[PDB]
């Protein structure tokens, strides 16, 4: 064990670890992996300072979603409660204080006019990041460099992880109720669950490109149903491929994280009934939580790369015309369809990241002219088929993204 750390024993007999050089505690043994991630994550907590000014520039509007969002904001401004709710925090204790104080209260009191003390937009922004602190063990990423947030299947290392997921639940819901934007980085598959929708095989590509490609070719227990080339070892045949893919796809989305997800929803619902989101889809829901940014086309255009196309190619030229005709909401919806998210990083389109590292936006000539445009989220890649009439593309583009 490295200098500064000790292995203490809580009065219930469980073992945790104290880092005396950073006055921190964690339930996890200090791997060289942990000191790596904690050191890195804290280096990113420092830069959070300046990025709050950029965050301020996120916005929503002052059946469509402009519609649906006013209907929602009304359902909240009506079920609201009188008075105020007071939270007090200090900068080295945003998480510890927030956590203990919000779980103390009955969930409805979180629907009063929240008064943070030490600033609300700062608080939701900061706390939305403080909960990814590796100290707590709740999350892991799926790609290099913080790309694809996921519940950590080994969260149980932290004996209290279900309570923490309930607090995040409560916290995400307060944001929706009181109308503030967060920055945690949940994926669309996670919003789909908040809406009782079933993640599909296409969604897997956002989360596990390699695993998705396996299911693409030729289409339980520690991964039941036997393949070569309930049932402890029932062979996968062409006369039961369909059910294998369906059972195994669901498995990849739920495995290891079923308790943690329930506790998240349980926490969300207490504060804002999950059925208040009946109207919304997964992309519209990420919009509310995250907020819209204004997409500027000149930035997008210099930073987009091409494959088999060129700046002056025929359909690549019609693509950007449909964009200029598009309004910012449709622009963001195009953004989500292709990158997986409505969140554009601080640098601009020049700095969007991907599964395997940095990855600018990419439009590729692929597919027959009878196809819709496809995307590959993990590569931020758009497949625009070689279309023949500009209005044909217009139809197929605006259809591919509105589904």
């Amino acid at each position: 064990l490295p200098p500064g750390w000790e292995k203490r024993t809580d009065p219930r007999g469980r073992f945790y670890y104290v880092d005396h050089n950073t006055r921190t505690t964690t339930w996890q043994r200090p791997t060289a992996e942990y000191v790596r991630n904690y050191e890195q994550w804290q280096s990113q907590r420092n830069q959070l300072q300046g990025a709050m000014q950029h965050f301020s520039q996120r916005f929503l509007y002052q059946r469509s979603f402009r519609w649906k969002y006013h209907q929602f904001r009304f359902l909240c401004h009506s079920n609201a409660l009188p008075s105020h709710v007071k939270i007090s925090v200090s900068r080295q204790t945003l998480f510890e204080d927030s956590f203990q104080q919000i779980m103390n209260m009955k969930p409805y009191d979180l629907r009063r006019r929240l008064y943070i003390i030490m600033i609300a937009r700062e608080w939701f922004f900061l706390l939305s990041h403080e909960v990814l602190n590796p100290m707590y063990c709740l999350f892991e990423y799926a790609g290099k460099n913080n790309y694809c947030l996921q519940i950590n299947p080994a969260s149980s290392i932290n004996p209290d992880h279900l309570t923490y997921f309930r607090f995040i639940g409560r916290f995400i819901a307060m944001a929706l109720y009181h109308g503030k934007f967060i920055d945690t980085g949940f994926t669309l598959p996670f919003y789909k669950r908040m809406l009782n929708k079933r993640p599909t095989l296409k969604d897997l590509e956002s989360i596990d490109p390699e695993f998705y490609n396996s299911i693409v070719w030729i289409k339980y227990f520690i991964q039941d149903m036997e393949i070569l080339g309930g049932g402890e070892s029932i062979r996968v045949t062409e006369e039961n491929k369909e059910e294998y893919i369906m059972l195994l796809t669901d498995w990849r989305f739920t495995r290891g994280v079923e308790e943690q997800t329930k506790a998240f929803l349980d926490g969300f619902n207490e504060v804002a009934p999950l059925e208040w989101l009946r109207y919304f889809d997964e992309k519209e829901l990420e919009l509310m939580l995250c907020g819209m940014q204004e997409i500027d086309m000149s930035d997008w255009q210099k930073s987009t790369i091409y494959r088999h196309y060129t700046k002056n190619s025929k359909q690549i030229q019609w693509f950007w015309q449909v964009v200029k005709e598009m309004d910012n909401e449709k622009r963001i919806r195009l953004l989500q369809f292709v990158t997986g998210t409505c969140r554009l990083p601080v640098g601009g389109f020049a700095e969007l990241i991907g599964s395997n590292g940095p990855q600018k936006f990419c439009i590729d000539k692929v597919g027959k002219e009878t196809w819709l445009p496809r995307s590959h989220t993990c590569f931020n890649r758009l497949d625009l088929p070689p279309y023949k009439s500009y209005e044909q593309l217009r139809e197929k583009l605006l259809y591919a993204i509105e589904e």
